[PDB]
């Protein structure tokens, strides 16, 4: 019903929103490691998904101005406006330097390195920097789902420039 | 006198603790620049030394327990956990990676290629890639001065475990 999916991504947004250190030390992909991993692009894969999904509530949440306490719409705002920070600069991560990411990955396990070793017959490249190259288009297509239900809104208004 | 340096050392507390989100995207050094710079390092090098310079601030701020606002002495220590996590993960990067970083640094002006031009008769590497190496040594210096000042307080009793 039009209850259930947005029950669901309800219970989504408010772990998002309470979680929020979590995803957005995932969610910035600020890396100290010296090398990305596929597993940690599974991950990643699976977050921009959600924000994706739960855009909608990201968008309402932090715009509702309820004549009350506005000490709280300021804050949902800015997590609304951290996230969103974080959703755009990975947009310009994994567009722009997605060649040299596809060339710094190494694999987690053997079924990774015999990945590594086997060609793609249509493309040479390894079979591994062709799942990572479709996890990073995964990346950008919900990451362009986000910002397209984030840019315009309901009634076709306007939402926050990406 | 003893108010003096107090006094300098309270304006750079909250000098570092107002602006902080912008000192721990400094102190994690999570450098999505795929070349480290020896001038983010001359910023690292300062900031490194004025964390050690407070340190004894950072522990008394998140430690008076007043019998009143019980709200803003948990939100001190939310702070001083986000940078000690910071300042002690370094201590980790540019110990442990400090090889790998003096051979990933790039120069960013013509006065640091002719630094890595030329060598050093003492070691060979070039000068540059001792500049590097010897800033360095002044991030673990004052790193190290902090852990102290972090792990052992006045009347020697045992701080925070770096």
């Amino acid at each position: 019903i039009g209850s259930d999916r947005n029950e669901i991504y309800q219970e989504l947004f408010d772990f998002l929103s309470n979680h929020s250190d979590l995803f957005i030390i995932i969610l910035s992909d600020q890396s100290s490691f010296s090398h990305p991993t596929l597993s940690s692009l599974k991950v990643l894969k699976l977050t921009c998904f959600l924000f994706s999904k739960v855009s909608s509530l990201f968008f309402k949440k932090s715009t509702t101005t309820s004549s009350s306490t506005s000490t709280t719409s300021s804050h949902n705002r800015t997590q609304f406006n951290r996230f969103h920070y974080c959703l755009i600069n990975l947009l310009v991560k994994y567009s722009v330097n997605s060649k040299q990411i596809i060339e710094l990955v190494k694999p987690e396990n053997i079924d990774e390195e015999l990945l590594t070793e086997k060609i793609d017959f249509s493309y040479r490249k390894n079979q591994f920097q062709i799942l990572i190259k479709e996890t990073i288009t995964s990346i950008i297509h919900d990451l362009l789902l986000y910002c397209r239900k984030v840019s315009i809104v309901q009634d076709s208004n306007f939402g926050f420039v990406c």
